[PDB]
């Protein structure tokens, strides 16, 4: 249809700043508890509120025009799609001023970390199995996977794993679980991305305008 | 690492009945409602309480010994793993008497369904993209995919997709969203599975004991 589709995180760490950025680019809308879609009141724009993990896929499959997502989630999902034999593509428009975090290897507080080789043959729990797999291959370290979507930091205490690969900024969660960060494998921020296949002149024009305004802020 | 590990859904449509099946089979336990780990108080068993989507991976990777999971989630993740060039493997111990649901192609109620080839070219929203992909390749209908983890039934109303492939039980939600069920592609129930690699003799003996009890419990509940 005529309206531009912009996917953002429904509720989590990027939601507040995604909405703030959209407001500053002249997109007026009301966010309440709409399950999926919020309609801009001043421009022909639909805001899709989704789980963050779905946003790369929506961009790859051409379902939405624009997307605001963390680079970690984007790349996790690109790698998955590549390992399926697919050719995911997207246009990067801008790296943004929020969503700063890093994906790091971590061990229990009372361990003797000398070297990356100390991870050899360990069981490593993570929500980012593709990112971890690529890092370990690149550095020639063999390991055992444990994929968990939540409570990753509880995995060593639960005896499910010897170590974790998790997102960190402040270190507070690691500290709470008596773990210590030992090696960063990936640095991330929020980015604005666009699908591959060409937008309408109507829609592309509207994107260029928002983009002009994005640069402004 | 010698306590038997069993993964179950932490909170959701299988969580209550998984815990109750365990109690019915004589596994006494205390649960702290927000926590990943719980322990049997009378048997050497850890109960790991996780997101259901993680259970098949945990079994395939040998991280736990047993799991209770919907057949739909098991199959979707098996297909995913196979399409990634992996070799996911598990033992099916038992099909269980709860978790009944079905995965169904569905269209707006105000919409003429003559034929399964009506889906040709349609954008289809789903949480089960591998299961959809297999069914559509098998039947020869081409389509465009839209993967959504939740709110799938709202996608047509939101003009993200023309049709959905949706998990339903009662069938009430679809009516609520002004959509009609036109073709079942998968029928699911809860199952009990075990990892591929052999358990120690003592742990396999505990599993054999649990299995006899599950069969008796299931007889008694008819
Ligand atoms: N401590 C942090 N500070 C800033 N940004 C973070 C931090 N941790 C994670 N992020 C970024 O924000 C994104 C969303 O984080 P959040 O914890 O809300 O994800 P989620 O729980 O997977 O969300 P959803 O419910 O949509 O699945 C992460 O993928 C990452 O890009
Ligand atoms: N009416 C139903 N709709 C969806 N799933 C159902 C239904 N009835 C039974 N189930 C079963 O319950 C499983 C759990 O789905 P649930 O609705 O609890 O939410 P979820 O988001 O999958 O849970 P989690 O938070 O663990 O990811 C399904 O995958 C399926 O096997
Ligand atoms: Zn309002
Ligand atoms: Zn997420
Ligand atoms: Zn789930």
């Amino acid at each position: 249809n005529t309206r531009l589709r912009i996917a953002i995180q429904k509720s989590g760490r990027l939601s507040k700043e995604s909405i703030e950025l959209l407001s500053e680019c002249g997109v007026k809308m009301h966010i309440h508890e709409q399950s999926l879609i919020a309609f801009s009141t001043n421009l022909p724009i639909d805001i899709l509120r989704v789980r963050d993990d779905d946003i790369p896929g929506l961009i790859f499959d051409g379902v939405v025009d624009l997307g605001i997502i963390g680079e970690n989630v984007l790349e996790e999902n690109e790698l998955e799609r590549q390992s399926l034999g697919e050719n995911p593509s997207y246009k990067l428009l801008k790296k943004l001023d929020f969503g700063y975090c890093r994906l790091s290897l971590a061990l229990p507080q009372e361990n003797k970390f000398q070297n990356l080789k100390d991870f050899e043959g360990l069981r490593i729990a993570t929500s980012y199995p593709q990112l971890l797999k690529r890092f370990m291959k690149e550095n020639g370290i063999n390991y055992k996977n444990c994929t968990l979507t939540g409570s990753v930091e509880v995995a060593p205490r639960a005896n499910l794993a010897d170590a974790i690969c998790d997102l960190v900024s402040s270190g507070a969660t690691l500290q709470a679980n008596n773990l210590k960060e030992v090696k960063v494998i990936y640095e991330s921020r929020a980015c604005l991305i666009q699908k591959e296949n060409a937008l309408s002149k109507e829609k592309q024009a509207l994107v260029d305008k928002i983009m002009l305004r994005v640069a402004g802020v």
